């Protein structure tokens, strides 16, 4: 069968044919891959820097049930969940595997599960969001947004401390996000926070791509070129209710930007940094301690926030069509050996998605 | 009439007759005071660390209403609330200016408010919680405690975002809390923590002192002397759900704390920090992204959590009544002013809290 | 001014001009009516079952602003919320009348405040909903919509009290909803929870109609006749977790659907029930008590969930294209006077809305 | 060894020597029994109105711990949850059977389960409530006050839902709750309401008694005689926010108090009702829809709440002495058999607990 396969820890990728019966099979429901996703997370494990001698790589997948099986029916689109359980902590036996207390959870393509990037796979009905056949074409983004709608989710939970966090109007349009580095998860958080209401500004250390040029204009949505810090973001337009770092940049980015949360603020920890140190003064951690300040480190997306975000995905193809049309940049066959060995490599600039079809 | 003033932003502080008439008033009701209680926030405005010459000192009080009012009779007790509100902000609004969004809340003896170190003084029967004249003598420690109320009511408001964060029992039990540094807010955090069942273990740079034995002994909380870090600590208990910080030291505490803090755990900082900057480099970073940690800043408790601390104050005297008659450690009268001042100006080694007594 | 004019408790309905100066004005901004839709609500008015001679009908509408004010550009479709606060309790003070303490609040078109069937109006900027072009077709759905978004969100909020309600895969979609009477409120229950995820039983005294039938097939929802009763439902596929009343109907329909309420079950009250007495035995209450059943009353919807309704109606486009298309029943000219009164009079079999539209 | 046992579903009860061999075990702690408590759902099954030839009676139990097992010292007092988890379940799963979705859970001394009216039980220490030495006298009231802990938790988590339900000082203070029916439950209700600050009026159609009289005046609690219906308390006080039936009587009860909710208020149905059928006309049910109330059926006390009892019980001895005295109406040795059957076959006229003493 066609696969795509790394071998943790080492750096490499191969697109080649490999033994069906040695791969990891998680149910009784067929499905054939029509698109996969690929993300700077295979970006890392193609690169290293992360009785089976491989494993199968992709976390992102839209396939067609072969044949029906209970609510399935043949022809259906789907996508699978792609961390799963520990199977013995209470978060992993609620369903809820992105809260994990033993740490002893898989995730597809990555770490001890198989992944999609493969011709077909069996899974279990549990772990398969239906995607409607009208979102096809943008479906394959529910998976990255799903850890998104967790993290809004999760931000929306924690500021139910604060006695009233909405607006005069009973809602939450006075409330300001930065997100701090665009890209497809800062392009999702502004479209996630502009569904919802708030008020965003996109920052980044230059000016605006083409894509980005519309998200702002379809979304209404503010943008700051942070090149020289963030001290005229600060006198323009003063505080931000809730920050989030979406830059997978050096930790001082935290430094620029901890002094633009306002009273009551969360900061949200979203992307990995990989370099760096940050300083914390006692001053800056006296004035988090009294202002009820929060800093929370959000992390993976469950089935309730994949179906979340095929809700989210079908409005925008409504609301913010241009923008929708935008979020995937390139289709490349599986075999086209060249082109895909290329993008599962390296992100090209001002890349969204890159979506795999299989044919 | 008898007050204890202070003259911000100068240091220094005298107690003295004062004109009446240019003290502030808040209400209809008369209250004669018979207790203060005196904390670091006083000793920091007496040292000058923070039409009218001088501000009333003193937020920690327990007065006598001394006439019928409405609701409250001749001879009961009462206790006002420090922290009143900007009167625009709808957190104000709703009683609660712990999340004023404003900041122009009033801090009784600390700021805009004149305090309670007064003889006597009118207020709102609003901002007045009645204390039982069956805790007189612990029930000024309902002020201190209210802080740390709020503190707790936050965290577990916070971890409703963990689907499930009780235990196989249904409880919080099995859930551990390092308490880091032990005066009058560490030894309240563990009585409070050890009351809703939580496990605790304190951490001082030290063994014991005889109160804090006593309340190891008596609430069966554990203790490790952090002096040469906590690497043993980690070995030997693994990692904790909790960690306050109740130290008002370098903040590079937290570098020493923050590897111990478990999954989907919370950091609560509720200490002053004075001095230092503590460098959190990106693996540190990484590792809260990845195990959903949260960093949160605790500040000042409302008057629900006023009447919360009473229920408890009451309770410690039969579950805890070694613990609760050590947590006041000495009364100074009013008319005793070298001792007095001495108590204003400087904390005593192993002091808990220090009563002043009106006659 | 033309406007549809109505004078309570009397009935009757009349489109004249009438004296601008006399109708109620509530802010700055200027907003030319374009559709109304009309309910129930409307045609109680008109039929006379629920300083000013008359009121200006109406409380569901879509208007285009006049002016480019600051939020607001000249041509930007709005719509009011309908129901406005006291201006004295802590409910209305943070924006929701619809828990208002008093029950001195305003609803446009029914209440003190005259509603939206006129050429145009002026309005507060913080009581307007921007409503995309890219919905003006179905848009008018949203005030009817809002009053849906926040029963579920209440309902939802409320079953928090049950430690684990989510499934095995972290999801509602195990959870079952019966709605108890089709056509508008009924169809937009099924629609939006079916949204959510959760399995839905439609229930009528008949057989579905065309529209019905449409929603039915599309959105993968199941329908029962109860002509006869609900033993047949029951035997079948057991107990609801979620039973709607959104019929207008004899109260003796709660008495046939408590029985098919389950452990742990919320019966949601929304329809005003028009006539008769429901007896409940001690048998049916003490079995509420033994299984934490709950009964609530549902009504209002205000800003937060009208900007929901919105990017729910959007999404519909995409999900279930054929309902959606189906919302709208048809389209009255407001100068066609003899069609219009006959919809203002009376319901037609099977609608679902009727939109006015001005020219 | 001595037990008490019955034989259900018919009546009368014994108090002999049992086979040991079979009788239930539940772990590996053994437990001797030093009291029991009786309540009501005790005399129903003596009274026969609720592979085992019997079963041994007693859901309420203090027991002391033979053998220093895991956390638990050899002389430690425990106290067993009495309703067990199906063990299949999420709810059971997660330790709250009070939510069981199965029906499957077992009733220490009711259902499926020996109680613990005998002279020892073995145990899993899973199950065990420790019962601090300094409130042995009255911590039997912790098993009967856990369900009214649950209960009060469940109301205030439900109340949630109202945008600010919360007063002008932050507290519940102005909240006010009618409490109908003043047995154990009644007077538990009604010291745990005024312990959270809510204005309370118990009511019963009779002058109070004297232990009622008690914990009215040292709770500050109010008293309506009911004997003639609700008209002239709801036209001298208004109506309540919360609404208790604690009776057991017949459920007409419901109509008459019904009328006495306030809006947003909740009516807490928390007792068992034994006879009658209430009619509910539409006028009443529309109004209920209008003015978004909760009706809530109240089942079930788990270990948290246990704990939180424990806690509250030893608050009382200091806040409410004087009640905290009358709790206990009297003890009757397990040897003394004409005094033991008496109580069991039937209450006394203002009785809140009998313990039994095992000597
Ligand atoms: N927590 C989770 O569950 C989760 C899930 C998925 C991904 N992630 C992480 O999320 C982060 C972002 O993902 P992505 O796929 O969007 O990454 P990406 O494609 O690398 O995009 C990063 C964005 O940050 C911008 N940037 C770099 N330095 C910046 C700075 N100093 N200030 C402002 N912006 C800056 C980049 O600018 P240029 O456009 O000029 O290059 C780019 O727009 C990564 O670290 C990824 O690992 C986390
Ligand atoms: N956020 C709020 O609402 C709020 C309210 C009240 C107070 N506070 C702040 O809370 C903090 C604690 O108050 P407090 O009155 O208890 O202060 P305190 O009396 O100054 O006690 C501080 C404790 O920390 C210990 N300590 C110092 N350095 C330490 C270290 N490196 N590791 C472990 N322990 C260390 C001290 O040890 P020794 O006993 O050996 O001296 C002492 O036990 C202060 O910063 C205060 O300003 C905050
Ligand atoms: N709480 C709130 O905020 C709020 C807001 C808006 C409306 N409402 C109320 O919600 C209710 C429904 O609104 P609507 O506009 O959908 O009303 P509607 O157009 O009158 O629809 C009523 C539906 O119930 C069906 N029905 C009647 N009796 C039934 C029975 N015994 N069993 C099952 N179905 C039965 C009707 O059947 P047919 O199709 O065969 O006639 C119709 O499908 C009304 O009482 C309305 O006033 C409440
Ligand atoms: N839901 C749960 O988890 C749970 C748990 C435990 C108990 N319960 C139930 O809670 C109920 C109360 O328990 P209990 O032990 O307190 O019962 P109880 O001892 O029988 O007390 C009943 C009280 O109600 C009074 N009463 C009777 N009719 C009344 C009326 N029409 N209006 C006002 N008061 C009236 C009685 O008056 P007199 O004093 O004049 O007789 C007595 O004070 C029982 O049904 C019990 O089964 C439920
Ligand atoms: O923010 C939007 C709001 O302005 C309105 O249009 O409702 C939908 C939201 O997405
Ligand atoms: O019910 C739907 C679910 O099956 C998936 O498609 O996600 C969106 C939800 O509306
Ligand atoms: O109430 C607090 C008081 O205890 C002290 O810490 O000073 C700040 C106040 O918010
Ligand atoms: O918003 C509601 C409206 O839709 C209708 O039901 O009339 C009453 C209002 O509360
Ligand atoms: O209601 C009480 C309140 O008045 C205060 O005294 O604090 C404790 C509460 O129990
Ligand atoms: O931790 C305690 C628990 O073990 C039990 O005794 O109930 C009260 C709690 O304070
Ligand atoms: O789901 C997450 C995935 O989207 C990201 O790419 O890697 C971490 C996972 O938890
Ligand atoms: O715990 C409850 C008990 O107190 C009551 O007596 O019987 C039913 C149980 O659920
Ligand atoms: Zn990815
Ligand atoms: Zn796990
Ligand atoms: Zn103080
Ligand atoms: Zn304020
Ligand atoms: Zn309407
Ligand atoms: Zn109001
Ligand atoms: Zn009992
Ligand atoms: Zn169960």
């Amino acid at each position: 069968m066609k696969a795509i396969i790394v071998k943790p820890p080492n750096a490499g990728v191969q697109v080649k044919d490999v033994d069906e019966k040695k791969l990891d099979s998680y149910g009784k429901i067929k499905i054939r891959t029509i698109y996969n996703g690929i993300c700077g997370a295979d970006r890392e494990i193609v690169n290293g820097k992360l009785g089976k001698d491989f494993l199968v790589l992709g976390h992102e997948a839209i396939g067609v049930v072969e044949e029906s099986y209970h609510g399935f029916s043949q022809g259906d689109l789907v996508m699978p969940v792609n961390r799963r359980g520990c199977g013995i902590c209470r978060n992993c036996l609620v369903g809820r595997p992105d809260f994990c207390e033993t740490g002893e959870f898989g995730e597809a393509g990555i770490h001890k599960m198989d992944g999609f990037m493969r011709e077909w796979w069996y899974d279990d009905p549990k772990y398969l969001v239906k995607i409607p056949k009208s979102i096809e074409d943008i479906g394959i983004l529910a998976q990255p947004l799903a850890d998104i709608e967790k993290s809004i989710e999760e931000i929306l939970e924690v500021q139910k401390r604060v006695p009233v966090w909405t607006c005069d109007d009973g809602t939450l349009n006075c409330r300001k996000v930065l997100v701090v580095g665009t890209g497809p998860i800062g392009v999702l958080f502004t479209l996630l926070f502009r569904t919802y209401g708030l008020e965003v500004w996109m920052a980044n250390r230059r000016e605006p791509t083409e894509v980005e040029q519309t998200v702002i204009e379809e979304t209404k949505t503010n943008y700051y070129n942070s090149s020289n810090g963030y001290d005229k973001l600060k006198d323009s337009v003063g505080k931000f209710d809730v920050i989030i770092d979406a830059t997978g940049a050096d930790v001082n980015i935290l430094g620029n930007v901890i002094p633009l949360l306002g009273r009551n603020g969360v900061l949200g920890l979203f992307g990995f940094s990989t370099s760096g140190s940050v300083p914390l003064d006692y001053k800056t951690l006296q004035e988090i301690v009294h202002t009820n300040k929060t800093i929370i480190g959000l992390v993976n997306g469950q089935k309730p926030h994949f179906q979340q975000a095929v809700v989210h995905l079908a409005s925008w193809k409504t609301l913010y069509p241009k923008a929708a049309k935008m979020l995937i940049t390139k289709t490349v066959s599986i075999n086209d050996e060249k082109e895909l060995l290329k993008v599962l490599r390296e992100k090209e600039h001002g890349e969204i998605k890159i979506r795999i079809l299989w044919e």
